[PDB]
């Protein structure tokens, strides 16, 4: 029942399933996941491929010789498995030379070496056919005022996706970038904090189109804000390019929970515009599983994040199927809403007389919009209780 | 000691000085303020304008001789006492009319209405000589999720925004917008929640170097956010055509204390920001004196916005003029921040051994940043402690 | 279907249906309840009965004799529908006088003024049958740090609740009292701000088997804090003497949603754990329909705060009675959770070799909790999945 | 100018100025300390003292003649510096062992080891002339709703503390036990999660006249709440045995900024309080230098924590010295605050005409509260502005 297929798109990071379990207070629980292995047990699990940062897969300071024996492995693994790698990423936070960041470190040989490391890992991600590059500035941002002046910052940030973007469209590779924002953690504020000041930032790159958005459920719920209200926004501006899926309980450090713990109701929301909207990218899971959990649990919590989609998709979809919520939308006015304001134009509305002078303003106040027996309708629809 | 001048560009709103202590839970302590006696008390204090929303200087529904009788005696107070207007806006949130509302209501009848409205305020706005027209969507937004289609609303709101730019174009009015953002309150959740969001709409629009943002520190605080950055972000973009200054004590309803109170030290980055950035616009104060508080407390309250942006400018002038301090910069490599990561171009950093094959990544990672150090010379300049 | 009944002993404030829409922002959109209308109005939806402020059953500054007549009017209608009279509760907050606090007002005749304010009441609960007396400090706190000083304000709050235990034990009333914490809103901050702030203060009260705690599901969470957890604090130390239930979307002002809306998890949780200990009180909901509804709106919003929990009721209990999930709690040692850790004794402990120098730590941090395949199981009977 | 002398009885864990920079995205970016050398570098900042967990100065598993030699080493540093140990805690949080708890670990013989671990440390504390034992139970919770119940876990929690009190009273020992609140972080949500929790817990133990709370300025503030305002409800309780000192950016992850840093005008309120109220413990600081930081700011970071402590410290001296502030706390009737309400009783309460039926409600509601002159006044102060 509600069984994954590689037709779902559903993705994972290595990082996600790998993760041992080593917190800001405790040791690693769990032993290391040999990447080959996660590919074959996610592959069995329904899954449709795998993401990855550069130093999930190639050991930081690997030998060129290691590196190519390292990716040699993985291939073979995927070829064994029919999964794709439809994204990549590189780790500019892990190591301590990127401890004030990696493309706006103050240190400026930081931030070249910043760019190789990058560079080289796009290479990698297109020989391996990902389409999508992610980049999560988790070192770029402060815990102080002086030390980090946010404008020069700002530059020295469209610098590097610039010459990013130039580096791809002279090579002739066909991949995007998508920002990964997060308001904060592990710097005390991280810049591009939230969807849209990574949707701001775009629209002053010398070629914007060529980046879009990874938002995380998690990550804009840091911010207290509304998860599917910023995804409608990313989709609406055209730059939706993928999708980070987790759960997180409120305002607190990032949990990473499987999809579909955390804020439950976001999360049917969420499902019910992404399927609505047509969304046709990797549905990706950045989640962790806790480290309670043993390797089974780590299973286990990677299934319950396919299942959590699948249920919620069913439950969205007989919502929106359902004569009764089609009345309730009209009895609510989303029809009206979807309709332009002033399509007769600036002269026709400021002549209309029936917009102001005899518009009856008690009369319009004194309609319901009926909102709350279509929220009832939406939560009968997700508990199954119709 | 420290005294404001009109040269210092305070100004306040009548709704501020004149919020009569209505909260969810409570009655009015204090009795209305005609605008008249707001004008000649902020006058006395040493503020340099005041703005208003239509309704807080024209009462609603006011006959067309009412409402001309109420504009002659606010011109009268100006002209006595030497008064700028240099802002208004468009009160769309009282009204019950406005309930789910006014450009992205559902009902189409009610966001042409809410069109007029605004439409009627901004000739009077530039009749008084107001040269930002703001815009406060507090009431677009939802409570459930099913009430509002955020992709219809934002067509909606970007239909009312390109169609007021073609009528403030149209008439050769010379104002320009500002969105002012906010995460919630009163609304569950309000489309456009921060800065960002808004900065990312703005692209969008047909005439995007018409509106900038009008951001407030209350509400990026309400989300988490560091106020500071954002400024800096809309500095960057160049699109800080407004500030609204106040305090608040973090993530919870929006208090709007005086200016100094809430975060103190954001405050003082604030300013030291807005300062060295060269901000020529007003220092406007979008604050209630709570309602503990006699008129008296009202004006002792307006005092201290001012008093504090003042003190905190002048300590962060010191701040900044302290060779101690300018010599902490260079030590934690705030001037190499400012340096281009590679002016020398992609393919010099290409083949920039010392970027990547030969870049020793241990000393680099054994730099300290120094930023401990900064900020205590920070905290002591705040302080007044050197 | 989940139709409620009397014997469910759901129960609403006056002031929730009757709430006529008044936000900071706002005007009211609804007309006032005449508090009749609402108990015949609740009773056809299957209430059990009402709770009331003072304020909301009879005007403020009522003369004794009209005083009467409300009371009378009211009785009458409680006779006519059956409907029971569980709680009732001052206002000590809407008045201006109460705008620095009722108990612990600065100045000492509005406390005295509060308290008699409040013994007046308790008379007419009583009267009426009301088994529990509600306290909510909402103007007790401070938006600075100077204006309380918080150990005298804990003097004259215990002073206060001291005095009402007095007042009660010495007329010989069969009533217990309960406070109702709230972090914050509509002051900055407010006294005994959490269920453990309250349970705290208990401990010092001269009786404190006369006092526990009616905790509301959205205070808690506008602190972040677990609700089900503050619960089963409660529960443990024997003092939940009421609950109010309802929703709220994380950290933000004060919603007041219907219960079940909000945090639908936690929602879960919460009637899980109030039916396993056998809660016998009222499941009162203190909330607001949202300002966007007519008056059938208010009917469906409250109807749906019923129908939520007899849903997540019915879940609950499939969930516990699941045989795969009492399968499930034995693999993760919830019943090792409940035995003594050392009912052997201290002694016993420290001589017991197999507790330290012979106990296998690896072995022991090797096992999984299983906690992931056991969420997975509430997930799906939360969702009606299995 | 403002220098620390062993008289202000500053101290600090080994754990913080000796942490290495690790977080969950990143690696250590500095080696690791020696505890001597920590000793002798504190006593030259002018500290008074250090505090331990067992496992900063015994490495894990260490055998018995590790240990006495790691204990003799650290003795011959304390007694070369005339350094003291003021308090002592236990690592249950670090080890794999610890994921599900140490005390209220869902496996009983984990739960044994852990109160075997803690006497083991209670003992060397005694030894070392530690008066407070502190416990904080960062694995104590969950991440998810089934996985504890939280009835079961507080009577674990409650067997635990009332054995280590049975231990304490049955060896003789002059220690008293603290606990340390913490909202969430590393678990999901942390049992006891804030001051008032665990106030409430106390007063169940067996024996709570051992056993008080020792607050951390961030943890409150992890939740929103007024550090101040939860340290005079501790002070009026009588349970402030110890107290942790830092600074935090409101509600997000544990940051542990030095003291000062965060909420500066938090800190001043908190300043003021422990001083006025004669707070004779030790001003303990539970920080974490920045990962940005070598060890040269290591000790920047920790003599800042003392340098600001001591400036607030003259500032709040400063503001209750003040005439003028005297005599804006009477216009507040902050002395109308501290005397009884109704020390007459409740029988001349009840016959006062005064209180109620002729009390003037409106002239009272009238009076202004005065507060916002006097925060100003506050604000001055810590400013330097006079
Ligand atoms: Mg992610
Ligand atoms: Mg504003
Ligand atoms: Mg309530
Ligand atoms: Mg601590
Ligand atoms: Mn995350
Ligand atoms: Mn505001
Ligand atoms: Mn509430
Ligand atoms: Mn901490």
């Amino acid at each position: 029942n509600y069984q994954p297929t590689p037709e779902d798109r559903f993705t994972f990071g290595l990082w996600t399933v790998g993760w041992q379990g080593r917190d800001p207070f405790g040791d690693a629980t769990r032993r290391a996941l040999d990447p080959v292995e996660s590919v074959r047990r996610l592959a069995e699990l329904g899954a449709h491929g795998v993401t990855f940062h550069d130093d999930d897969l190639i050991p930081f300071g690997s030998s060129d010789s290691e590196r190519e024996e390292h990716v040699k492995r993985f291939r073979q693994a995927l070829d064994d498995t029919g999964m794709k790698v439809p994204m990549a990423t590189t780790n500019l936070f892990t190591h301590p030379v990127f401890k004030d960041g990696g493309f706006t470190a103050n240190d400026r040989d930081v931030r070249r070496y910043a760019l190789r490391k990058t560079i080289r890992n796009i290479d990698l991600a297109v020989e391996l056919g990902a389409e999508t590059y992610v980049a999560w500035g988790g070192r770029e941002g402060a815990e102080s005022g002086g030390a980090k002046d946010v404008r020069d910052a700002l530059d020295r940030m469209k610098e590097a996706f610039d010459l990013l973007g130039e580096y791809v469209t002279s090579q002739g590779y066909d991949i995007r970038f998508a920002i990964e924002p997060k308001p904060n953690e592990p710097r005390g504020d991280i810049l591009l904090p939230t969807v849209g000041h990574a949707l701001a930032f775009i629209e002053r790159l010398e070629r914007p189109e060529l980046y879009g958005v990874n938002p995380e459920v998690g990550h804009e719920q840091m911010a207290g804000l509304n998860f599917p209200h910023g995804i409608a926004q990313a989709l609406w501006a055209g730059k939706l390019f993928h999708i980070d899926l987790n759960g997180q309980n409120g305002i607190k450090y990032d949990q990473d929970l499987r999809f579909g713990a955390g804020d439950l109701r976001a999360a049917f929301w969420l499902v019910d515009l992404l399927e609505s909207a047509g969304y046709s990218g990797p549905r990706h899971f950045d989640f962790k599983p806790p480290r309670t959990e043993d390797f089974d649990g780590v299973w286990a919590s990677a299934a319950g994040c396919m299942r959590n989609y699948l249920i919620l998709k069913e439950r969205a979809a007989a919502f929106r199927a359902d004569p009764e919520v089609q009345e309730a939308l009209r009895a609510s006015r989303l029809d009206e809403l979807a309709r332009p304001t002033a399509a007769d134009g600036l002269q026709a509305l400021l002549d209309d007389r029936s917009a102001f002078e005899e518009f009856d303003v008690d009369a319009a106040a004194a309609r319901g919009m009926a909102f709350e027996r279509l929220d009832q309708l939406a939560m009968d629809h997700l508990l199954g209780a119709r």
